[PDB]
């Protein structure tokens, strides 16, 4: 047989001396050439000692020091040991700069494209993270790895509809990371789970002060495009209004004095929409 063809994937996230967790990503057979017995960490705080780890696992907890560290990592089989993979982890003190410019996310062929414009300067490497925003749930990311050359892709792994993916691409060079650009998009989008509730601010005799909450992330399904609001009498007809979707009140005009109204409003996607629950008020 022989070693490993490939160095691992390898990157890391940070946060406060200093956390930092340390990840990689598991070589595809065809790549590691073997059995993957375990791999080999390294980290030099600057000017100071190699400190060395070996885990059978594809994560790494430490904590460092505010300065800086160059990480290495080399998976094993039997016939030997990868290449390293080289990482920089910047000092606290650390400036970024050259970020990705246009940065664009679409769906196509059921997968979700990345694409940016290639910078002027030479790029070692990408990184491309991404996690479902909610209100019910933290932004953890997956995340994948590109060379230097790419400047279209699409996130690799399983991806969900309905599902609002907060995309973030970073430049890497040798010296330390770029500024991270991000982008909010959906691999397939869909008709909201869930109808806006609309309920009565200021109830007058002759007009109306209607209000409502915009619907979580999770409920929506897809990028919100505008809310429509229907009312009508016991014995009248029902009327409709298109609202703004970054509208959070709207005002009933015309209104007959002593009277009952029944309200509903509903919340639109680019594939359709949602009512709400019913409401009723009076004059
Ligand atoms: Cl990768």
């Amino acid at each position: 047989e022989d070693r490993p063809s490939k160095a691992p994937s390898f990157w890391y996230k940070i946060d406060p001396y200093r956390t930092v967790q340390l990840v990689w990503k598991t070589l595809p057979p065809f790549e590691a050439n073997g059995k993957i017995l375990d791999y080999e960490v390294t980290l030099t705080r600057w000017k100071s000692h190699l400190q060395n780890y070996t885990v059978n696992a594809t994560k790494l907890t430490v904590n460092l020091t505010n300065d800086r560290y160059l990480a290495t990592l080399t998976v094993r089989n039997l016939v030997g040991k990868s290449d390293a993979a080289v990482l920089t982890i910047p000092a606290c003190d650390f400036q970024a700069t050259h970020p990705v410019m246009d940065l664009k996310a679409f769906p196509k062929d059921n997968m979700l494209w990345v694409e940016w414009t290639t910078p002027r300067e030479s790029v070692k490497k990408y990184i491309l993270e991404w996690c479902v925003l909610s209100d019910k749930a933290p932004c953890i990311t997956d995340w994948q790895q590109e060379d230097g050359t790419v400047h279209r892709t699409y996130l690799r792994g399983n991806l969900a509809e309905s599902k609002c993916y907060l995309i973030t691409v970073t430049p890497v060079y040798a010296d330390g990371p770029g500024s991270p650009e991000s982008i909010k998009a959906y691999l397939k989008q869909a008709p909201p789970s869930k109808g806006p509730t609309v309920r009565t601010k200021k109830v007058g005799k002759n007009e109306a002060v209607l209000e409502w909450d915009q619907l979580p992330v999770d409920v929506q399904n897809g990028f919100i495009r505008n809310y429509t609001i229907f009312y009508r009498t016991i014995i009248g007809n029902e009327t409709a209004v298109n609202v703004d979707s970054s509208h959070t009140e709207y005002t009933l005009s015309s209104l007959t004095s002593d009277t009952l109204y029944m309200v509903r409003m509903a919340a639109y996607t680019d594939e359709g929409g949602k009512d709400g629950p019913e409401f009723t008020f009076t004059t």
